[PDB]
């Protein structure tokens, strides 16, 4: 489950 903040972009 990939999170919605980025971490880089």
């Amino acid at each position: 489950f990939r999170f919605p903040f980025k971490f880089r972009r």
